[PDB]
């Protein structure tokens, strides 16, 4: 009906936690409902090792990482996530003939590094990594299937591409779900390759079709369906990825089970730009993450994207500018954790008065309204900006309270552990 | 002719579908809060005459991991009060025979039960509710139940409960929970809420006269101040259902003229040494401290672990009901110490990262015991059973760890996931 159809989770059985994320297939904010249970497939799309990461990786690895605390450790989902590392791929084939070293070698480099920077950044691995190089056989079988159901076809040099025109014409399927208006051997310039023929003095595998490279695309639709299957949970990545890259996969997807919906819900994080520009290698304005861990702790990068939401586009001025106000809130964090422990630890049982005062309860109150504040900003699609505003507040009036007041022991661990609970779903470590 | 209970309406509430076993009911009920996920907690607290004993440490164990269930697992918002009992009988005669003050003696003992409890990774209340900095309340608590025509004063000062007036009262039934246990006064089985003061003995200023609160009417005093006129929880032993706790439901429900006080009154099995209950006066007790000269704070958690809150247990001495508790500690240590190394030495420049069979396998029994866990949780706090079922899990990963390729991110969930499950149990490895 020329408009495509998205189908809500069924919520009989299901976790219900009225939670609200912007899904890319709905173009708003729907409820999430998980697909059985309490249970979270969740497929994230990962890095090309060629080279070193930069702190637009950062971002969308470490929001996403906030997202996935959020749901475990506050909402208490189950969560099953996978991540796939690009390690064969045009730009490492021609990076490793400069390096003169081999390219399996190349990939282990910048993936080791990719991941040494995932855990300076307090970043949690996920629960499968799936390398293309180790599942070349599986992708060959998946790119089969989907030429028996005939959405695919085999050019005479041996590349095998995705027929999009048999694509569309199944009512079940449509193209490009999540930017309609986006869209030699070809039938169709549109059509986008599952397997290349390979060229001369570059790495191949051998396949029905003749030598040849995984496409761009059939990687993630194949590690994620053998782990995950026929429903996905979430589905992430930035927002850059959503076409051409997120809609083939859904594409590829579709047509190897021939169904209508891989997805629930697609979650794209927003790009950061740096004077406007988003940051990337090629235009020369990037930072790398290690450069940036020689300036900064990992809080004051968490915090720098606590800041910003996670699915807005943010602008990071360097020189430390966008910095500064990040360095003040981890200052006041650690201070703050200071105190209160000071004050714990002098605290005497049998020199102190115990009744609950008038300055007590009104903390109390104040502790209690923070607490559901913080829930209504998680399920308002993971609004950590107003969250993280929440705590520094109570912050601010717990300082004031210790200070003056005579102090209830019990209270004050009990605001210290809320605030250790919610710094562990930001990932802050104090 | 017998008290009816309202469940709280669902309507706006935290509903996890759990059920406790509720003294009001005598049954298993489910538990819904009286606003929205919010908890409010009273636990009555010791007399602090003396050193506390294993089976304090069991009441408060046991509670303390029901709290941690409630809060760290399910994310309700607990608010809890536990009083101190600073002043009492036991106190006055235990100062007169030491020679001591009665306040001095208090806080000695209410020093070394704070401490007896932090060595056993008890969680502190929000509020500490000493008697002797609420007798102002107290008495005005006492007025208030006299204005209502539920209370009277005989001629030596002293104030008592009108059961009688009480029962007539169709909205006011008596003795809740334990129905059939049930000079100066209008009936032998009215109780104290102000008891006139021998010259000697402490005592504060009254309307009617210099005098101490009765035994019961501390905790309703405290309880009502704090968190008001409901109670999601109010938690104690088993013993103290009545007459203590059943008076106190009295003196609230006249104090507020309403019908119930207390929405969930959850109440811990006894521990029993050698079939009598663990008390001073027996000479059965084993003291905090000596316990864990012999044993430690997660082998200790670990035995009320594998009891039932509610249920009677009974402690074998000299290590026999222990052994099975070292074991455990000693495999949960064990497992750890595997996992943990094997995550920190993990190279992924050199592994192969295929998810493999061995690891979908491991996978389905790693999500498959995260619902049986809680199941158990759900079914009253079923610690022991979630405990056996952590256990099960430990098996299969150290034989995953030991022989297959391990996917480093799987083998972090699951520490991640038995650290979460060994906080809500109040582990510390
Ligand atoms: N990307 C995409 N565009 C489609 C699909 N079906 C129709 N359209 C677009 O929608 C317009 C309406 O044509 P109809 O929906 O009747 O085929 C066409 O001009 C075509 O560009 C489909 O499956 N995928
Ligand atoms: N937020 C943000 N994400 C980026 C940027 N550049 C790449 N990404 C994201 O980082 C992930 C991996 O990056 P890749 O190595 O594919 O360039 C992708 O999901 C991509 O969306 C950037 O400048 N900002
Ligand atoms: N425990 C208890 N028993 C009551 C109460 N009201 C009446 N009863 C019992 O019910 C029986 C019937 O007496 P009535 O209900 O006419 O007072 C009495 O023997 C009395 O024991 C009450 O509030 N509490
Ligand atoms: N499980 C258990 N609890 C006890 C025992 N003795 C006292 N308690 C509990 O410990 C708490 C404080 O005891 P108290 O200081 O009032 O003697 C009360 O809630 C009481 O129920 C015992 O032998 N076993
Ligand atoms: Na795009
Ligand atoms: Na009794
Ligand atoms: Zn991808
Ligand atoms: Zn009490």
């Amino acid at each position: 009906g020329s408009l495509p159809k998205w189908n809500q989770p069924s919520k009989e059985g299901k976790k219900i936690t009225n939670l609200f994320v912007n899904n890319s297939l709905t173009h708003s904010k729907v409820e999430f409902i998980p697909q059985e249970g309490n249970k979270i497939k969740w497929y994230a799309c990962g890095p090309t090792v060629y080279d070193a990461a930069h702190l637009g990786h950062a971002r969308t690895y470490v929001s996403f990482d906030i997202i996935r605390r959020i749901l475990v450790n506050y909402f208490k989902y189950d969560v099953f996530m996978v991540i796939n590392i690009t390690d064969i791929d045009d730009k490492i084939i021609k990076r490793s003939v400069e390096e003169k070293i081999g390219f399996t070698e190349l990939a282990r480099k910048w993936e080791y590094e990719f991941w040494e920077d995932m855990k300076s950044l307090n970043v949690l691995l996920p629960t499968a990594i799936t390398r293309v190089s180790e599942y070349v056989g599986d992708i060959v079988k998946y790119i089969e299937k989907i030429i028996e159901n005939k959405y695919a076809y085999v050019s005479e040099e041996g590349s095998v591409y995705f027929d999009i025109d048999e694509f569309k014409k199944s009512e079940k399927h449509f193209y490009a779900r999540m930017e309609p208006l986006s869209v030699k051997k070809k039938k169709n310039a549109y059509d986008f390759a599952l397997w290349k023929s390979s060229k001369p003095n570059e790495p191949h595998w051998d396949s029905p079709w003749g030598k040849g490279r995984p496409g761009w695309h059939i990687e993630c639709s194949t590690m994620a369906s053998n782990i995950l299957g026929d429903v996905l949970d979430i589905h992430s990545g930035g927002i850059d990825l959503r076409f051409p890259h997120h809609d083939n996969e859904l594409a590829q997807s579709e047509a190897f089970f021939d169904h209508s919906q891989w997805v629930n819900y697609f979650l794209h994080s927003g790009h950061l730009h740096i004077e406007g520009l988003k940051m990337s290698k090629s235009l020369k304005n990037f930072i790398t993450i290690k450069n940036m861990l020689t300036k900064y702790t990992s809080n004051q990068i968490r915090i720098l994207f606590l800041l910003n939401k996670w699915d807005n586009f943010m602008n990071y001025s360097p020189n430390g500018e966008s910095m500064v106000q990040c360095i003040e809130i981890d200052k006041s964090f650690t201070n703050f954790f200071a105190i209160i422990l000071m004050k714990i630890k002098n605290f005497d049982l049998n020199s102190c008065n115990l009744y609950w005062s008038d300055a007590d309860n009104k903390l109390n109150l104040l502790f209690r309204q923070t607490k559901n504040k913080i829930h209504e900003h998680f399920l308002d699609n993971f609004n950590t900006p107003d969250a993280l505003l929440a705590i520094q507040k109570l912050i601010t009036e717990i300082n004031i309270y210790m200070d003056k007041e005579k102090i209830q022991i019990g209270l004050l661990l009990e605001i210290k552990h809320y605030i250790n609970f919610i710094f562990d779903t930001f990932g802050l470590i104090y």
